């Protein structure tokens, strides 16, 4: 019935611009390779068990759900259920494996895949099938060029209808929102530069962040840097999107262990244990892939998911102390403030202008960098969000730790152009 | 907490060799096109609603789960949750849509993806979060060459480890089993020819079957036909697999509406309604993608799933009156009889030699053709299996209707080389 976060793990998120990423320019180029999807999933499953107190007793996990979007394209690998079952002892041939024969599957809803894993794992916990579940999200996207990656990520779009917009289909869909947003004075490209400045400043305090080592001023984020190019091909939307407005092409993983009251009891924990966080509610809303709303200024689907979650938890947005939102673009972060309801329609700009969502603000958002600086390994992201609220609640975030420990948090995870949304309310214990 | 099949729908399964498939050789070549994935999903969702009594009240469905393996490769399209949400009114611009904002997602575990959609839907029904769910499985595989297709289906294998075996990786993995099976006298290539003779004879009575129009004798299935080629490239395994031993590359869909007692109440039905079949149990077992058991003569994972399901429903294999099993190859059907437990280890051969699993036998299996003749649109298969037991129980199968209406049935759906398995026990009402 009730559901608890017992622990979890986030890998460093890596790609171009991280010193952890091996390219023709890294001391180990030709000597060592970046992790494969299998290696990331192994590290993520192992790390999750290690930081959840399950070492030696991994057999008490009832089910495993993997969130992943594009493994079949980037890594030529689907069927990650049995890859997850083999991840606890990966590379140790013939070893005993307590996860053998357990239920496992992959779920997918574009960049909401990790959020969907969490809900699926929660349904299992409330259904009689499971008392302890492991939800892991992983992605490897660095194995193709930027343009090829665009085409792959267009699988999140209505591909027949939208791939034609630009090779960078998904960035073009958000540039298209921005043109409409600017035409209705909803917010500006100066506002979106401010989101980016905050994300990179936050990421500079987060050693796991893809962009940890990159420092960017507001001025650079606002286009006073010749390398911050307007890179789209589509001439209708090109002027509305800069490089710094975009989430990173990252590899990484995140996992969480979730338990109901009987799972806690099996682990020797009581529901009042101060290492725990309760998932007070979770909700999913999905719209029509084939049709878009006219009002680009409103993410109606994300707004539905958040309102369902907040209502199920019996709280209002003003009760929230921290959030993680889906900043796949700076443009999206701004819309997410309004979808979540921490700003009224047309007032996200007030928040970003007054610093309310910065680390020292009254409602910090994406405290570790978001998709923009922390990075965006698609499948991992939904779970990374849950774990970031958890980490702030437990005082674990070091240089980006909030000074006032948050009592209530929310997540809002999105797939595609606001076509899938998953939202959770977390309560600190 | 109880779960009922209310109704469902299966499309014709189409591909090369069906008269319903449009190729340079069909009267409508150049005039009409085969369905796209979107069109198949539209037809399947609409048909499932229609045949389940939900037309005009589609809004009482709480959520949709889609099973699909390779859409992101064959159709450049992932994110099928929102595609499913737009499927009821697909092609009708701006129409009212009662499915808007409902939860939806895609699940995947290779050729067990449909079976996984059913389990996920059932978890929702038992957890408080749904009373009526739609589980739909769809696949389109006719959009690539055989060899490109082969590489795509290799996403079911451990791609790094196994892709090198043959361009037809997955077939080769079953040819490899057959070599070991022959070496241990477990069963013979005559036995596997007998499975195929049965599938095609059954398919000839099924107008939805991909191979409905193809008649094949035992002798042809046993290699007395020059066109029944041993097509593998790998010289170690080549001699152990004929064309007629393989499932079809098919396009199609299947859907089912599942409800709990409160769902039945909302639809105006009672749990004793003669249009219903109860799912007495369902189980999933997943093994290690990276490691294979020595004994090719046993599908351990599938055996685990079926034993779990039978045990949960409190029955034995001898109680079963009908079964649908995963005949991705003739070789697999034989192993499935032993995994399901209708034959003891080493005795599947007794069953196929005596006709026990034919339409007139005491335990008819794959009454409509199986994956071999009915066809294998990957994602649909797990749900087609459920709907075929349902159809036999309700007397709906016409020329392949069993003379004795079955009281108990079992499904066994498998992903990859026995790495994921889903098994259900159905009870006629
Ligand atoms: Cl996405
Ligand atoms: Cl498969």
């Amino acid at each position: 019935s009730r559901v608890f976060i017992v622990g979890g793990h986030i890998t460093p998120f890596v790609g171009k611009g991280s010193p952890l990423f091996i390219d023709k320019k890294h001391p180990d180029f030709g000597k060592k390779k970046n992790m494969t999807l299998e290696e990331i999933l192994a590290t993520t499953v192992q790390g999750t068990m290690e930081h959840s107190g399950l070492s030696g007793r991994e057999g008490i996990v009832d089910q495993v759900v993997v969130g992943n979007f594009l493994g079949e394209l980037f890594s030529s690998q689907g069927h990650l259920g049995p890859a997850a079952i083999g991840s606890l002892t990966y590379g140790q041939a013939g070893s005993k494996n307590p996860l053998m024969y357990k239920p496992a599957m992959r779920v997918e809803g574009a960049s909401a895949s990790g959020g969907l894993a969490v809900i699926s794992a929660m349904n299992a916990l409330k259904s009689g099938s499971a008392d302890i579940t492991l939800a892991v999200g992983v992605e490897v996207q660095t194995t193709a060029s930027a343009r090829v990656g665009g085409d792959y990520l267009a699988r999140a779009a209505d591909y027949q209808r939208q791939r034609q917009l630009d090779d960078f289909t998904f960035p073009c869909l958000f540039a298209k929102r921005m043109k409409y947003i600017a035409e209705h004075n909803h917010f500006t490209m100066e506002d979106t530069a401010r989101v980016a400045a905050k994300a990179y400043a936050n990421g500079n305090k987060n050693p796991l962040a893809h962009m940890h080592t990159r420092k960017l001023t507001f001025e650079q984020c606002n286009g006073e840097d010749p390398s911050n190019v307007k890179f789209l091909g589509n001439e209708t939307y090109k002027e509305y999107l800069r490089m710094t407005d975009c989430s990173q092409v990252s590899d990484g993983g995140a996992g969480v262990v979730l338990a109901n009251e009987e799972g806690l009891r099996k682990m020797g924990l009581s529901p009042n244990d101060s290492r725990l966080v309760e998932i007070k509610s979770i909700a999913c809303a999905v719209s029509n892939l084939y049709e878009d709303p006219d009002d680009a200024c409103c993410m109606f689907t994300s707004r539905q998911a958040a309102q369902k979650a907040l209502s199920m938890a019996n709280i209002k947005p003003s009760d929230l102390n921290v959030a993680e939102v889906h900043d796949c673009f700076t443009i999206a972060e701004m819309l997410m403030y309004e979808a979540l309801g921490i700003a009224e329609y047309g007032h996200a700009k007030d928040l970003i202008r007054n610093g309310d969502t910065t680390l020292e603000g009254r409602i910090p958002v994406n405290t570790g960098g978001g998709l923009l600086s922390f990075g965006h390994p698609v499948g991992a992201t939904g779970i990374k969000q849950i774990m970031e609220v958890y980490r702030q609640m437990k005082g674990q975030c070091e240089a980006y730790q909030m000074k006032k420990i948050p009592a209530l948090g929310a997540t809002l995870n999105m797939g595609g152009d606001d076509k899938t949304a998953v939202s959770a309310v977390l309560q600190n214990i």
